């Protein structure tokens, strides 16, 4: 297990597909069924000193393709982005091989709001690996209640 933000971590790793597992938001519209952050990661591509990232979206089951790419900020395993807004973010917790966690923060008009996700090599996760996701959500002030489960429709 590693840290995008410790020394040893190799980012080569966390090439290769991905799921969707949890997300997780203290503004949790933007991550119900119609929000713009509800994504289901499918591909990460690493770059040199940058991260490729593929993505659909989901309407009423439709599928759609979305793709953007991050590059690398000042600070050592962080990421920036632009997508409805200004964001940046790292992974606080990975083990390559079976899970990634995410932690996004979205700056748009002097507004902000974080994003944690959960992702895995596989559509699903032990309920454990879950479980340890909700406690790092409750240690940002994350809130069960703000916590989806998309395991069960993260596939098109
Ligand atoms: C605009 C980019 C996102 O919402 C998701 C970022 C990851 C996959 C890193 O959590």
């Amino acid at each position: 297990e590693a840290s995008s933000t410790g020394r040893n971590f190799n980012v080569e790793k966390i090439n290769g597909e991905w799921h969707t597992i949890i997300l997780a938001s203290d503004k949790r519209e933007k991550i119900e069924d119609n929000g713009n952050f509800r994504l289901f990661l499918e591909q990460i591509h690493v770059l040199e000193n940058s991260l490729v990232l593929k993505f659909h979206t989901v309407r009423d089951e439709e599928c759609s393709e979305l793709s953007m790419v991050a590059d690398k900020t000042e600070k050592a395993g962080e990421y920036s982005v632009t997508y409805d807004g200004f964001n940046t973010f790292t992974i606080p917790k990975t083990d390559y091989d079976n899970f990634l966690m995410a932690h996004l923060i979205n700056e748009k008009d002097g507004e902000t709001f974080q994003l944690m996700g959960l992702y895995g090599r596989e559509p699903d996760l032990s309920s454990d690996i879950k479980e340890r996701f909700a406690q790092l959500c409750e240690e940002h002030g994350i809130l069960r209640e703000n916590i989806i489960d998309l395991s069960n429709a993260n596939r098109c």
